[PDB]
């Protein structure tokens, strides 16, 4: 089989998300690194298992894998498609490589991401950084439980990993990600059972709410699909929580991972866009995208021969 | 008989440093805050017993104490002092309030900051923000383990609070912090035994340099005071990685707690000026202060009372 | 297929929970196995990793008959009373299993709670027990208990349903007793006495040699060989329960077997006794209070209901 | 003095027992009294460290009479029955409490064996209640339950006996109720109605403003001031028992304080209510059904 | 006020026991290493808080007080005695130092000795080199619970350290060690009934023996003594097995603290020569001592100041 | 078939137990063996899920002949001495190896007094090891020991007999060699002079890049492909131990292969070296004196006894 990389990783409460792009000549260097990226994982890590739990997935934009190989394509890489919808944009960003890692503490990920920087100084401009802390209770910035409907064990392989359908690439995945900033004093002048209308599951238990209470435009409602066949579409989210206390700053950190980006683009589009039923995810109106990029993230095998 | 904030905390892996200026007319906003924030790190802390190990120390400066306060001062509170070296200057940078909160993890440090400021937004101005993480074996940015000699139990108590010399102020303590950043680079270009010289110690396993063999330029040999009747002179250190590998900021956010300055003021001017056997501490040039500040810790109890 | 969590890791809390499904009670009862899942998720996920929750769920043979209007799983039939000469397996009343396990008996009490909210009005209570293990892996009559279970693929091939009945692979059956020991009469035997009883050494867990074990010890009766010479195992999660003002010490039993015929040949053995045993001299100390029968379905067929 | 185990850390199991003395009994109890420290460290020692198992026992005004001859603790006496309006507090029968904690329930249960051992044909039950905390420190109203609880020195000053009765000096008072909750009225409102009964915010756990806390919340009932404008305190550490099947849900309240006046204080405003308001808005939905009080002498009265 | 040295630890799983006899001309090499062995001790065990909990506790031999200091002598110290009882024998043996080196792995008690040792090369000859272990539920080599009846908190100062009665040497203890070799096979042939009656404690529940039933010649009977005036006279201990399979060797390493060695002499005295009701320590029939060394443990301000 | 306990999570304890058996010995041991699975559970099963306690159990070349009738599994053999023109691989004596290993001593001790319990009489003892792994995976050198080592199927690929001996499926082998250190002489190199003989960074546990990475450093020496390209793995989980008192500072080495052939590539490239390198650099630190090989059987083939 071809081996994938550590996309579905345990629990961790600590992350850092690096974006770059390539400067002009820099090819040859990232090339080096990717062939070495799973060596520095272990050399990093292993000191501190079985606890660190540490791990680094890789990620390479649509113009970036033109620049760095030659040949067959992964049939689904293009540039993240922008979203003007009547009232929310979701906008597309710059970045040519995604370093998502992961731990049990965020001294772990910071010794990774600077062995990995310290290879490519001349090489890449970064884009953007995200220091990712989660809640003791897995709660995100909205005071909500985030990560309770994942698929777990054979379901999320399937959902996530690439098989038959492109066998050239199977083993791999894409990844989308988005950086989105809270409105807090908009979000906190809600009651409770405003917020619950807007999520589609109750705040302090987390139970769905039923079919006959859960609104049209509620962020549950409108992310949940099915395909023709009537199967559940699913990906996998590993979103985080970040900011800044002093420059008021209360993100989300958003990633999702997917067999194809037509499950993540379709759930985009009804956010953003809406449907028959709803003008848009009810979500967006306390929350702004400031960034969107879309990366494939390959089997470990393709890194390890380059 | 009066209870001291947190300053002998147990070991904590996440803290965050906030440091702000009270705006004109901001002082009735400040001085509510003070008589609230024990309660507030009740709510936030007590949830996550007994692993959050959830505390905030606050410090008030010289001219903000003036005020805030009429009648007495705190006998050795002051402005810090500028130390204009023949190489390297030690700055004093504004300050009114600091909190040093501290837990096992960054999203309760996270939360208590957000309630603090919150409260006084529209009365202070963020001056400095740091979040800071400990690596896994107790090392700092340099790779040497950090923390080892701190004096602990009874010792910790006689060296930190305020007693019988200032009966007022008993059970407070004075606070002396500075963000220093490193250049890596230079430093990673010696090697260890060259590295050990600039410390003091033994980098793998953290045993002291004989005496004979110790640098009298050397961090250790420096930062070592006898008073006249040839006690050791003692500070408690709580000293904190923190950086962004994007912008190549790798960073030591120092500080130091004292039953009086002139202890910590010592141990600077020996660092800072020199001694006739050393020019200045070699550790100076591969580390640049960037913040200077000092302020009193009250007892838990002066705060309340307000 | 996806089997219910039968295979769990190591619990220290549980809950067992038997009820009637009253006249009229099946359609809020079909409604209520499509959620359990989800509402394993809602009450779990946010106490995770430690909490360890779990539901599993078994449906009696008569109940079956009632819910659900295709084929049988080929094993499913009402508990069978064995009256032996001196011991008797009684047969009570049960439609519903839920076997709900965790690190605290706190998550147990919020899911079967969830649960229970969603029944009121549908069923009657039979039973509801409370369970906790001994630090050391002990049983109310002070042995370990769990020692000689299966793991890994032993344990799934002994447990689950495969290509013998194949529309229900992924599947288990359950038989649950509650038993009240005389521990007054217990504790007046010798530990030697007790050990012949068992079949192990009480402290170190050792099994008793060939020469010395008794014909009609516990383990030599629980001990079988199936026509080919291979063992015939089940899987046990036993727990200790009990009020100390009432004198009630018990043992609530559960066994997991991918047939019935196992669990029932060894309930023969040590009630109806064989050539070399009258019966298990485990039952002169303890007396059966209850005995059902439930299957436990694979997940996906509790999800795809109406 | 060396107290008992009043002042424990955080504990997520408990075992409450409450006996009354048969005719007769008193010299078995007397002697489990004196080995009952030995029986904690006997079940304790080999769970260290993270079993944290303590025992502390009490005893009742009628039962103090009974067993000992000489000077009383100066506060003991029986139950006071609060008659209010609207909500009674009532005074069950109860001579010996046996406070058990740990982190599992397991080790509750076998020291609470050991002791009833020991007590077999010398005492009747009245009360067994087998406590769990929620993993976040909540209680069966959902809210954080042990927030305002003193800590270290300010802990031992609000619990423990001094000087004012030196011959008991190192015991406490502990307050006994067992509450049945109504959860379907308690689900029935919104958070923000549930906030305005406690007077805390359900989610963060901060208290509410001095000018949003209605007078009948909880929190303004339970805020005594003394003479001297200090705080009057007590040390809780309730916890929530019940049966899902039987549908009850309750919350097992126990009270330690240097005398009973505080807790007693706090009673008659939540029951009897004030000027200001007619009763502690909690008690429309929870109704007490016991009622007791026991003096928790010194580990060295019991050993003695 | 006198810092002791961590006489009162937290329980650990892991000990080395170190036993020198100092060679002519070694004095000064003591000396030195007596001066820096707490700072050794920081040196290893700092980097590994709070899960290490490494100790040392350095004790001084009667006859190498004389040879390193001059001045004062500790009231107590004194050659060891032997004991000839009429079947049991308790052996001198020569000792100078004591390291009693503590942690919760091996590996970190093996690190600290190494560096202790690297600094008497050539100054000491070794006596007795023994590396200790504790069984997870706190049982010694003979299979019962060992250090349950020791004093904590206030009762364990009082017991263990000089105070006013020698004001010189306040903050000191004294420790009595003795290695015993057990007969295994002569214990196990006992039952579980035999094994009590020696101790005198219940095996599995750790239950003191009744004073009706507990034997006069039981361990627990003769080791507890009460002093002129009414009370108890305690000492704390730690003892810990060793061994090894391939030699058949099984012992208990012993040590004993307390603050004068009246006490531990009088509980050898009643143990090896009897008592009128008793003619020895039934421990004593499974159990041979192979040494004996008393020394005195002084505060650590009196080593660092040397 | 199921394997014995080979791919272990991480252990900070071991007891290394080699014996020989005495004449008449076979019986005695033939019931141990059939018995053993059950001992490790009855030691270890109290103190799950931390304990980690396992055993595994090994056969040497000339033992399997007096102890069973039938085949031979293919790669069994009398570990082979190495004469190298400076360093030396001695052959010592041991027909049955118990690899015990778990987080805490005590456990370990528990399980090996039962087993020789049951053996006493039968067995001669040769070599008894108690090994203590360092808190940050340190080893007696002070480098991070086990890095490299291959993970999940890849192990499984490495370690477990499959299709090529089909009898013996689920079994591995085992060499084990008693190391002696001479640490005054490695403390006397810079940190930069050892990373050279290891060929990794010492605080940070980089590898040496290939064009920095001397040829005679153990892991250039080490790294060994295939025909195929393909790289030649084995699992490892060498373990410190000593006396302070006899200075005695060692590494109990122990690597476990599908078949011998791998291992005995990497100690031929160690002690007679290449075109490129005379030895390596580890071994003018480190003395061997004990070297065997062992057969692991799969642990149905050990209860069907
Ligand atoms: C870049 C900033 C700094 C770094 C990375 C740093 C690092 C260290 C390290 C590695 C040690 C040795 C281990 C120990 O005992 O903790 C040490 C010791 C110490 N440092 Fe610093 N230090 C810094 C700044 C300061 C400053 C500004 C002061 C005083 C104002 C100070 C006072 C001390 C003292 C008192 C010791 C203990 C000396 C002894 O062994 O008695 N440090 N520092
Ligand atoms: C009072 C109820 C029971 C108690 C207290 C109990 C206790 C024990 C104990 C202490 C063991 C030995 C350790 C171990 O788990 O391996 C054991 C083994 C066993 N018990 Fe029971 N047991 C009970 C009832 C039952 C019942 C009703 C069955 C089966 C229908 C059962 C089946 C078994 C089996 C299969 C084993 C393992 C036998 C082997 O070594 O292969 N037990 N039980
Ligand atoms: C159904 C029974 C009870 C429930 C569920 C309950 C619940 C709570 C809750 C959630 C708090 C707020 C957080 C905290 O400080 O812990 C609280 C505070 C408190 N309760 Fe209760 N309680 C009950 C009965 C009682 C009784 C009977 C008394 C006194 C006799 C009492 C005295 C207090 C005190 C003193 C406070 C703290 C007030 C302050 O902030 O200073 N409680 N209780
Ligand atoms: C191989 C040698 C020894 C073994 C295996 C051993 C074992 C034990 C055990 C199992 C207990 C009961 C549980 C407890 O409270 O610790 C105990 C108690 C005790 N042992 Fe020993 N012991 C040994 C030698 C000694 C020596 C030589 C002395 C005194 C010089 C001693 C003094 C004590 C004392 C003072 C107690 C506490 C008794 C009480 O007050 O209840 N032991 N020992
Ligand atoms: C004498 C004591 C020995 C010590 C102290 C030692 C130490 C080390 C250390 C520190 C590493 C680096 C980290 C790692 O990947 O584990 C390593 C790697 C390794 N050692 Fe050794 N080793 C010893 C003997 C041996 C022996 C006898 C063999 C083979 C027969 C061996 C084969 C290996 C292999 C295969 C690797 C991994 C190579 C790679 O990176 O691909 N070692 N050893």
């Amino acid at each position: 089989e071809p081996e994938p990389q550590m996309v579905l990783s345990p629990l961790t409460s600590a992350a850092i998300f690096l974006v770059v792009t390539i400067d002009s000549g820099g090819e040859d260097t990232v090339r080096d690194l990717l062939s070495d990226v799973a060596s520095l994982e272990r050399a990093v890590g292993f000191r501190a298992q079985p606890d660190g739990r540490l791990s680094c997935v890789t990620g390479i934009g649509s113009e970036a894998w033109d620049r760095l190989f030659s040949g067959a394509r992964p049939a689904g890489l293009h540039p993240f498609r922008e979203l003007d919808g009547p009232v929310h944009r979701a906008v597309a960003t710059p970045g040519d490589l995604l370093f998502h890692i992961r731990a049990s503490r965020l001294d772990l990920c910071f010794a990774l991401a600077t062995e990995i920087m310290g290879r490519l100084r001349g090489a890449v401009t970064p884009q953007d950084e995200v220091h990712g802390f989660k809640y003791f209770d897995e709660r995100d910035m909205l005071g909500f439980v985030d990560g309770t409907e994942n698929p777990t064990g054979a379901a999320a392989r399937r959902a996530v990993l690439v098989g038959a359908e492109d066998p050239a690439f199977a083993g791999g995945s894409y990844a989308v990600v988005q950086k989105y900033l809270h409105d807090i004093d908009a979000w906190e002048g809600l009651s409770v059972e405003a917020q619950e209308r807007v999520i589609g599951r109750r705040k302090m238990t987390d139970v769905e709410l039923s079919d006959d209470v859960k609104p049209a435009d509620s962020h549950v409602a409108l992310t949940s699909v099915t395909g023709p066949d009537g199967s559940d579409l699913e990906i996998l989210r590993d979103a985080m929580p970040f900011g800044s206390v002093g420059r008021e700053e209360f993100g989300t950190y958003f990633i999702g991972y997917a067999r194809t980006p037509e499950v993540t683009e379709t759930m985009l589009e009804r956010m953003f866009l809406g449907t028959a039923s709803a003008p848009h995810d009810r979500i967006l109106d306390f929350s702004t995208a400031v960034t969107g990029s879309l990366f494939f993230t390959p089997a470990a095998d393709f890194l390890e021969d380059l």
